[PDB]
């Protein structure tokens, strides 16, 4: 029932996502100069070290924040994709999956401390 464990959880995920070779595209923020018209498409970009930067500075009050950031980078692969078959795309959902296989118990374990904090 530890309402701030979520955090450590949250560094340490970030840190398998870094490792993976799947995140390389995710990493920093797509590069404007390779995609000229990136943000034609995607009206708010989001990469894992803007995350794990929000996270670091204190700004995020939730896992769940933290999730809508990290699902935001799959939808804005997504949505820039030109092929469902695209190299960059398949890797997201790779990543997407191996995500969200991890992130499940933070948040299940952090909504429980929440509702154990109010019993
Ligand atoms: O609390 C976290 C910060 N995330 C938002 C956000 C992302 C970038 C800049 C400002 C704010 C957001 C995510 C996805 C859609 C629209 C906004 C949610």
């Amino acid at each position: 029932y530890d309402i701030q464990a979520w955090k450590k959880q949250c560094e340490e995920l970030l840190n398998l996502i870094f490792q993976c070779e799947d995140s390389e595209p995710f990493r920093q923020p797509v590069d404007l100069l390779e995609y000229p018209d990136y943000r034609d498409i995607i009206d708010t970009p989001m990469d894992f070290a803007t995350v794990r930067e929000t996270l670091e500075a204190g700004n995020y009050e939730s896992p769940m924040e933290l999730c809508k950031d990290v699902r935001l980078i799959f939808s804005n692969s997504k949505a820039y994709t030109p092929s469902k078959r695209s190299r960059i795309y398949s890797m997201s959902l790779r990543l997407s999956a191996f995500f969200e296989e991890h992130i499940s118990s933070v948040l299940s374990d952090y909504k429980s401390a929440l509702r154990f904090h109010k019993r």
